[PDB]
């Protein structure tokens, strides 16, 4: 019933280079919607430090979740999918899970957006996380789905800030939030 | 069935101040003693689909009630219609009206009915914001009461409410996640 | 018996020390969804220092805490700010009449949110923050900070940290209700 | 050396044991005016079943009983409610360094207040009755209701039962002060 | 001596809302650790002397504050006249200003002032009832606070207040008597 | 200057809060035309209110000046301003000889009426304002201004100050608020 | 009544810290008439507290030890302390009865009452000293003894261990304390 | 008896600035030639009871003095009470004042009057505000200094740190002295 990566520290994710990221994204399935749970440490490279005096133009970055008609996590998602799979014990399953689609947002509810037809806001929910886990140190996340192409399912997390940030390491607080399942 | 929502279409099934001028989006998942909640609004037509807060500077909120019998059963006086919210039946309803729903009603104990003379506290108000057209800098307030009206045993009340002066923006929000102690 | 939910029972009465005996309620429901505690919180004071904030006559007093400590078996620990007879899992609109043995399964979980370490970098994941406001009112917020695992002298923890930075001028401490959720250890 | 005034002390530090230990200040000044002594008293609870009045949660908690029982030489009983330790003749705002042994100039007058006794007719003049109120607030009274020699175990006896009506949520018992007087046995 | 009183002729002597609108009738009587209290109020002019809450809905309530130095002197920004209150000489007062009345003030570990961090207890209150024209049904509370006052060492504070609404009556009261523990 | 009615700028003490002599209230009123335009500020030298401590005394949060004046617009000697120190100006000091009338200097009997039995008092004779103690924006104290409501006079000025906050070991010495008022002619 | 009762002097273990019997606790209580004098040691055998590394373990900075006694002054099974070896003194061993009465030897309950909600206690009940690790002079650790503060029992003395300094590999065995209370008759 | 006390209740007994200002707890006990003795202070009022020395800089110590006749006696100079002071009687204090008490007081060959000083007749010890380990006050003991008397003690409270809004309360202190006979 749950859909994790393991919580411990060790980089799964790509935002601009290999490895660079841990991603901890929880997913339990309750019914008819998913409870979500997630935090990110940038571990390396470009997104590791926010300075917005040397890189005054950084005030943001994006993962994508891409899954195909099974549920199933797609190489060109951000995050790694050998890092990606039911949970077993503080651990992941061994075998490559099959079928997730009761985990995926639901399409009637968060449509693919369509050329010529209106694009609503529902497919949206935003929250904070908050840097160091200061208070005063919020950044935006912005989480929606199946916004993408090329894949059946899609969750997507958008990070921004407007603050100037100077050397602030992004290493976050967590949120949790909810979607709609798609069965 | 352990969730009670209104269809995930954008069909209207809501009037705020005239019939079916917009579509709640209200997903009620039992997870024991706590519902957890999900929901949202798109306003398709009179007077709260585009704030205008120059021309209309009084127009700053407005409320959707949803009021339940003994039963958990939706009363007509509420905002949203009757024929909208029922059990799940894969992307629709169940074909029959539900009978009972007393699983997902807010729990009187933790959320009194209001008396005369009672001192009400406000553990029965859940506050969240959501965001007019998805953008991060177009905050609305949606206040979440329980179990507050009266003319009923049981309620849920959305206050919409916002400060700043929204100019020439359409009423249509991202989602918010919240939960209540259920009754039973 | 309902072994998917350790709560404090959702009346009114004290059940809570911040200062002094009783002088709070706080209402916590832990509801199990498998690998995620959905979690739901408020606070009333009912007497002390903290019932009525006057910040223009204590302008120092803009916060306070209250701890969850917990053995290795997830028991509440008598050190814990909440009141141990107060706290078991749910039966009906009460709680269980003798007190739980074993609550593993609501713990916060150690590799997500590990105790204090001798000599490594801590991580920001075991902090969730939220808001909760007095009265009810959408102008009197208080920030309500959860931390899981950091206190010393238990197995577990789930620490709440209330703030303000506004001055409040004879305003009641009671609370409106906020939802997390965290990751269990089993 | 005030052997005028039999008092409590006149500080909050809890003497008195309501349901436990030291859960209450019992404020309570006994003035010799010849055949009469003038009472003054009042009541805090500090801890414990008493402090928080909630019947939402407890609606059959509507009173308790304090009892001063006291021996032939008008000494404090160890069975009374109220501890012996700082009840004394007054010494400035404390008491005497030495406990007292005679005191029945402030016991309550046996012919005017009789023990009970087998088949006897029991006047209600032995009886006053008074209201104080919580939190100095208007719309709290409680009843306190003091009764002289009617107690066992004893040759005499002050019994104050505490009682109210109203359906009290979350009001702690601390209360405004009363003034009586009874007969003095000599 | 053992009585400071004001005189219990009817002269005025005591300002609620205007100078002399009062004659403020207060004996107390040192009994050792107690003072033992008779207190009763004349309103001789001015808007409290005839209560009429259909037309005046706000007139509901009023305050006389006696304070007093380290030497238990009334101090002159008492209500009450000082030219009034002194010990009893027959029905009258002693010639001379009295010194020092210690004896006679609340006690402040029983009745401490405002202190920081210092939890208030409702002790320094006692509440009574008076009635206008003695008429049962004509009720008032007097509630009297001790060591609550600033710009004193020691004070009583007698607030009036009434809930019922009253109807062209006037006020002047029936007595009412209390303790309070001596200072020394 | 018959211009102006003042207590000379010099920092020797002219007021009675407490105690003689305990502070120096600065205050000028200058006559243009129809309305007085005042400027005061007060700094206590000595005495009670000299330091507020108000961990020490929790429940100490205001006090008052008065200004009483005759139907000449002359002070009383039971005002707690002294007499000696105000009198029209000249140069950066006062004129030799008591002053015998200053009636356009006092404040509006019809605008500001003494109060009187049965008759609506109405806020008009208010005049709300902010010092800070010390010069330090955080701390603020009201100076509340009211006209012709002493007994005993036929004109009057009441200076209330006022304060909200908890004030440790702060000295009582003000900035300055200018504020104007409806002369009586 | 010039007796005493102790642990024995040898160093069997006859304490649990954290583990059964992982430390020896030389406690002499020497009764003086209205005064306890008593003198008290700890070595610590086994277990994690027998070598400290606060490089490693920060959080191990200190622990306690209870003896609780009833309202004869009977030791607890309760306590930390086992009551096979704590008795009246015979030679370098104990007396061969197991005593039945010790009231003389407890803490005065009126010196120091048992704590209670609602009341704020006095610090008297508690006596601060320092013992040394190992006799070195540069290795203090804290032993604070409280009367009467435990549940569960008519008397207590409870001797909480702690240290502040950062100990690298230091070996928890003590040097000795004398103090002193007063005794419940 | 063997041993002169004040009753180790929280009722007032001293006077440091005003009266009945504190509670001095004294336990002395007659051990032979030694006398065994254990301190306290409760501050109950007045102006020790509350240190805040962010307001009052200065205020870093105050003293208490017991001053004895030639019996042993305590004199009213002492800032101690008399009514307080006296041989034991289970947890309270006989009811009539001693008349010898020389066994319980400070040697005069090992502790000269004023009338060569050696620091000998001195004892340091520390106690500790609110029980905080944090908070240690000296507590200097002084035999048979003070003139006016034939014996005395003398206990000087003295603390270095600038402590705010701390109540003057303390944990106990144990020493010993030579006893005179």
């Amino acid at each position: 019933r749950t859909l994790w990566t393991t919580p411990d520290t060790s980089p799964n994710c790509k935002i601009d280079q290999d490895k660079d990221s841990k991603l901890t994204l929880v997913l339990t399935k309750c019914g008819s919607q998913i409870l979500a749970n997630v935090s990110l440490i940038v571990v390396a490279g470009k997104y590791k430090i926010i300075n917005n005096n040397t890189q005054p133009a950084l005030k943001g970055f994006t993962i994508k979740l891409l899954f195909d008609e099974n549920g199933v996590l797609m190489e060109s998602s951000n995050l790694g999918k050998s890092y990606w799979n039911f949970r077993n014990e503080n651990s992941i399953m061994s075998t490559a899970y099959e079928k997730a689609i009761g985990f995926m947002p639901n399409l009637v509810a968060y449509p693919k957006p369509t050329a010529g037809s209106k694009k609503y806001a529902r497919d949206i929910v935003y929250g904070n996380i908050y840097l160091g886990g200061k208070p005063d140190q919020p950044v935006t996340i912005k989480t929606t789905f199946n916004q993408e192409t090329g894949c059946e399912y899609s969750i997507t997390f958008d990070f921004s800030w407007a603050k100037t940030y100077v050397n602030v390491e992004f290493e976050t607080t967590s949120f949790t939030f909810s979607y709609i399942a798609q069965e």
